[PDB]
């Protein structure tokens, strides 16, 4: 009828299954075990061998090399290595199954039900929606009914990434600071009827004396949208919030300090940043975490035209603080400027920002690990812990003077979007966004270099990512409970 | 000197062509009654068929705005003139054929040409010195957009030259 | 007859003094604190202002802002601040003593005598060897006979810096692999008896199986010299020791794959790694630290040439693995290849290596910290730690696999000198040299980014900075303590 992924680890004697294996292999009376032994050399880690008709309803087997059984927190990768590799290994099998046409597939266990889960899922993730030549669509459920709860945290884990992922991906003509908006919005109500969408204009944006977000808008003459999200997670609704805020560029093409052509159709991404927490606070209402988290971004388009934002230009944000504009691609920072401002209205307790924001973090970790830098590092240790679970590796940065400084000085104005130099780029636009923000759990992450996937991290096929919004979720559940 | 400098100096989105027209005359009048402005705006251009000033302010959303000084110094007023006359982008981007934006900020002081000679002529009439002199400058911005100045264009100046 | 650097803090009901200061207050019978009324406002940090006459044998005094008392320990900036400001402070307040062209001057201990010596010494320090036109040559002792050792101590320390800030200063011409190998050379041996020195040549190297080295060196008509260093600091000499690696390319012209003219003149300074651990072993022998060091150094150029290294092509490193050599730009990780291999021999404890490696540092961190990779978290809190006290800053970067995979697949060969792509630029270079090292405690410090100081460390004028030699004398004495 439909496919099965099946897993077994490295040598002890004969190299064990992951039980379900086991029992499949007792059900077909030991002809899985010896038909592997006449394939060839053992697998390891995230390979795979298909084994056909051993089963009446299972026609395709495929067998994934999960590695040792014991696999776990490692020191140097800084995350639990038995869930990544179950994730890469079931991503595998799926994709197999899938190649195969199978339209549906039970997936083994392996040990984690939610690594298996976050595989399976994130493994097949396309976004198909514009070809007319589409892959099968392949519906992936648990082998068994022992352990469902922590398989359908694995769905829904792996399923908000996946939203980041489409909100990211789609061409930014479709994807606009109003669909954007209106997506997130219907998922965020299907999650939890206890939320409050905003979809704020710009008369609310004038109003709210937003003037750095607003310069930026106008170059494009499509519409700017300030997103607002309420989930009403605690029971006394009174508890101060968690507020995620996120840079929602549909499409960056620099402005009139304009990009190069060279591969800039990845920049309906920059709305990332925006894709990213949003896609975190549906997965909270979704889980229904008990806290109060309010979502925050900015959505809009940086385009040349005959009213865009020159550079040199003395824009005010909603803090008085007055930005040189002498680069119109250091956007993201001016976005941010107000909606880190308006953070501080909702009273928070941590303000978790995220966004697209500099290339020059690309040069620095690009895709290994999200910079998060932070004048926190209890928010730093809650991060990085998150980080070992989802395997969505965070690392810190500086949020020194020592880049303010260089900033800090401007001709015109109090604050500059680019630095004084080329060096330390991720570090002075973050000391930058500090400026607009004087809570004391502030962390900025810098999703740039973890925009994109190529073959780096492998449960993910080639295209936009969607880091860390599992980092993001695992962080939020363990702050609830 | 530091009139031109704070007409140069201050951000392009300030200092329009609309903006320095009524500092110069706000600071030409304080400086001499024996004075007159005339902030010609579109219309007035048009009408003065200066194709060519006309072409590059089409790409901006920004007005154009020709610019017109009087100083009577002289004893008779019908001394023929000194002219001074003065380019005045607020801010120069390049337009289609667009600049590099390193260190683009610097362009909000491409109106120099108009700000220097103008400050001059302020100080002239500070001074109330005997001539006559004229103050001349196109402001307009040069920007990139669906209706900007392209290259290879033909455009006419008030003089029939193309 | 000589200056004088006093200090002052900030308000408590009259903003108080060093007690030296204080002193010398009484001393011309309150006259300095009723001028420095009748002056103006007060003088907050590293801000300086010069008193004429008030003393008879201080004509020019100069009182610098200490900012406050209790300055401490940071938790953003990671640093001792006091220190911090200290030395930018009584750094300001020597080069005051000496525009005025006096030629000796005391400084006021500032409750720190070292960080007190580390800022009259690194603040006034220049290379004014080569320029006939020199600033006035100014001697500066310690105000006071209490606090000797510390303020010797801070002398000590801010001079192995100099060291490696002149011994990377200095034109490539006049510096070479052998004029650098001889200067290390008798500053070792002044620095102690218990010392041995190697200026190996070409022909060890060829003997050695350097061939790595030996590709890179083979394009200048300049000898390549690999040096070795020995300081015998233990009682039983038979101890393991703790071995620095560091990268001489004398000048980097990048070879065949030629850097641009752009301010190339600063690649005479890519022998910043072989200076910094050279100048930090100097120090520990001046120090006479319990411990038996081994300082090891590829000394050679990167030039074109007719028989120049060519782009593609397979060298061997001295442990058998073999390179693609696709970028002449990147051969310090080449150099790298064999002194790290060679490091193995020696048995040691730790192996610290460091090297002005890549640029993609200085779009990182860029003279914040200096990035350092380590598969060791204790060798990374030790660091950290005296990062801490020196206030030369260090930054910990990603030594994941994830990095190695990039430049562990290759066409002809078994590593390549550069990663499949542009992304984590000093993350692939890192997990290049981890190919090399089998070794526990192994450190990579890349000091690209801290190669240069500006305006961003005060008591360093602009120029080779010699960063972070203090960081790692201070590693040697809590490690030999
Ligand atoms: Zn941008
Ligand atoms: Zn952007
Ligand atoms: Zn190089
Ligand atoms: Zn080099």
């Amino acid at each position: 009828t439909k496919g099965l992924v099946l897993g077994i680890y490295s040598k002890e004697d004969e190299p064990q299954f992951t039980s379900a294996g086991e029992n499949f292999n007792k059900l077909v009376s030991g002809k899985l075990r010896e038909i592997l032994n006449i394939s060839g050399p053992p697998l390891k880690a995230g390979k795979t061998r298909t084994f056909y008709g051993l089963h009446e309803d299972f026609p395709s087997v495929v067998v994934v090399g999960l590695g040792k059984k014991t696999a776990g927190i490692d020191e140097q990768e800084n995350w639990h290595e038995g869930k990544e590799n179950i994730r890469a290994a079931v991503a595998a099998g799926c994709r197999q199954i899938q190649d195969l046409e199978i339209p549906s597939v039970e997936v083994d266990p392996c040990g984690d039900a939610q690594a298996a889960a976050e595989g399976a899922v994130l493994g097949l993730y396309e976004y198909d929606d514009l070809k007319q030549k589409r892959k099968v669509v392949v519906s992936a459920k648990l082998h068994g009914s022992e352990d469902q709860e922590a398989w359908q945290r694995g769905v829904l884990f792996a399923s908000g990434q996946n939203l980041a992922r489409r909100l990211m991906e789609t061409p930014a003509n479709e994807m606009t600071p109003t669909k954007f908006a209106e997506i997130v919005e219907e998922n965020l109500k299907s999650a939890s009827i206890k939320t409050d969408v905003f979809i704020r204009p710009k008369s609310w944006i004038e109003e709210q004396e937003m003037g750095s977000f607003l310069s930026v808008a106008k170059g494009s003459e499509e519409p700017p949208v300030f997103l607002e999200i309420h989930y009403k997670g605690s029971p006394n609704a009174s508890e101060p919030p968690l507020v995620f805020v996120g840079k929602g560029i549909t499409f960056d093409s620099g402005g009139i300090s304009i990009k190069a052509a060279a591969n800039m159709d990845l920049m309906r991404a920059d709305m990332g940043g925006a894709a990213t927490i949003c896609s975190a606070i549906v997965s909270a209402a979704k889980l229904d975490l008990p806290i109060n988290i309010v979502g925050l971004a900015p959505l809009c388009e940086n385009m040349p035209s005959g009213k865009a934002n020159k550079p040199g230009d003395v824009v005010r944000a909603r803090n008085g603080k007055t930005i040189q504009v002498d680069n119109t691609d250091a956007e993201g920072r001016l976005i941010l400027a107000d909606a880190l401002c308006y953070a501080h209205t909702f009273n928070p307790k941590v303000i978790i920002n995220a966004a697209t924001l500099t290339g020059a973090m690309d040069i620095a970790l690009g895709s290994g690990a999200t910079g998060v830098f932070t004048n926190s590092s209890w928010l730093w240790n809650k991060l990085f812990e998150a980080s070992i679970e989802t395997g969505d590796r965070v690392w810190r940065m500086p949020l020194f003077e020592h880049y303010t400084r260089q900033v800090i000085d401007c001709q015109l104005a109090d604050v500059n979007n680019i630095g004084k130099y080329r060096s330390a780029g991720a570090c002075t636009a973050a000391a930058f966004l500090k400026e607009f923000v004087t809570h004391p759990k502030w962390a900025h992450l810098d999703i740039a270099g973890v925009m994109t996937n190529k073959d780096e991290v492998p449960y993910l096929r080639k295209g936009m990512a969607g880091r860390p919004t599992r980092t993001l979720i695992e962080f939020l559940f363990r702050f609830s409970q």
